[PDB]
């Protein structure tokens, strides 16, 4: 399976959990509200100890299910285009599962240059949502249904090689032996396809995200920002399309390697992604296949 470590030597290799940034020398990494990311250093082997969290808004019941859902994906799927877990702890009770450190962050940050890294070229670019379309694939090959495709949950590698983490809310698919429904509502609105937001539960809302994904790619925005207009970036699609607007201009300006023909090629994908209507939405495999024309 996995390693257990102590609480008391994960404690310990993350200076108390030292919540300052790495910047001014403390341990913390990043934040959701599932928990905080810290740096880890065991066996001179730098990794990544997330501490979960409860928030009002989930049991400390609902918190240890996606605790061990976690545990469940990862035991299951092992691929070269998701991240990889090491370990846990369950004693001191925060909770803890340790990962392989991945040094260039989340797609997010990246495609935003926090704390100042240099703009992913296109090149880069494309190799990541190759990654993350390969990553998806395995998933739902192995009947597994992310919940949260995102920027945000997809990592970055020593070679920028894209990594898809945050297995909490997945849930195991079926052939379509009949349409699933929910009563808890989960998943990140600004990525959500109409039928998520309803309370389905089907592969085809994992499509429909990425596609989302592939704009954030494309544009360098991010798919909500408050301050702007359009606020959700999934609304481009349709200025694009009802001509108000070209693709040309939403290309992210910080790039000098784009051509056309690919970012053409790959807004089309995203587009195809972005059905309203599910069924009409390209499927994973095709997806991959489309991106590998595209390179
Ligand atoms: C040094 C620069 C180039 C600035 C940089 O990107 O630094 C980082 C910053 C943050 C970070 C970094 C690196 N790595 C992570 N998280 C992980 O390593 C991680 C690996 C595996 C799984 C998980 N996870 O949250 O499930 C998190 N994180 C945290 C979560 C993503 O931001």
């Amino acid at each position: 399976r996995f390693h257990s470590f102590s609480f008391y030597e994960l404690k310990n290799v993350t200076n108390n959990f030292d919540e300052r940034p790495i910047s001014v020398g403390g341990n913390k990494m990043g934040e959701g509200g599932f928990g905080v990311v810290y740096k880890g250093y065991v066996n001179n082997t730098t990794v990544a100890v997330k501490k979960l969290a409860a928030m009002v808004d989930i049991t400390t019941e609902e918190l240890k299910q996606q605790f061990d859902q976690e545990i469940k994906v990862m035991a299951k799927c092992q691929h070269e285009n998701l991240v990889e877990l090491l370990g846990f702890s369950s004693d001191g009770d925060d909770l803890c599962l340790v990962y392989v450190y991945m040094p260039n962050g989340s797609l997010l940050d990246r495609l935003s240059c926090l704390d100042g890294t240099p703009p992913l070229s296109w090149h880069m670019r494309c190799k990541i949502a190759q990654g993350a379309a390969n990553g998806i694939n395995f998933l739902h090959e192995n009947h597994h249904i992310h919940r949260d495709i995102k920027s945000a949950n997809i990592l970055l590698d020593e070679a920028f090689t894209a990594k898809i983490s945050d297995f909490g809310l997945a849930r195991a698919s079926e052939k379509f032996a009949q349409t699933v429904m929910t009563s808890r509502i989960v998943g990140t609105t600004a990525y959500m396809a109409p039928e998520a937001l309803r309370g389905e539960i089907t592969p085809k809302s994992d499509i429909y995200s990425f596609g989302v994904v592939l704009l954030e790619i494309i544009t360098g925005l991010p798919a909500v920002d408050e301050h702007r207009e359009p606020q959700l970036l999934l609304d481009i699609k349709e200025e694009i399309e009802d001509e108000e607007k070209t693709i040309e201009d939403y290309i992210d300006k910080k790039m000098n390697d784009a051509d056309s023909t690919s970012v053409e090629a790959m807004y089309s994908v995203a587009s195809q992604c972005l059905h309203e209507k599910k069924n009409k939405r390209p499927d994973i495999k095709k997806v991959q296949q489309l991106l590998q024309e595209m390179t």
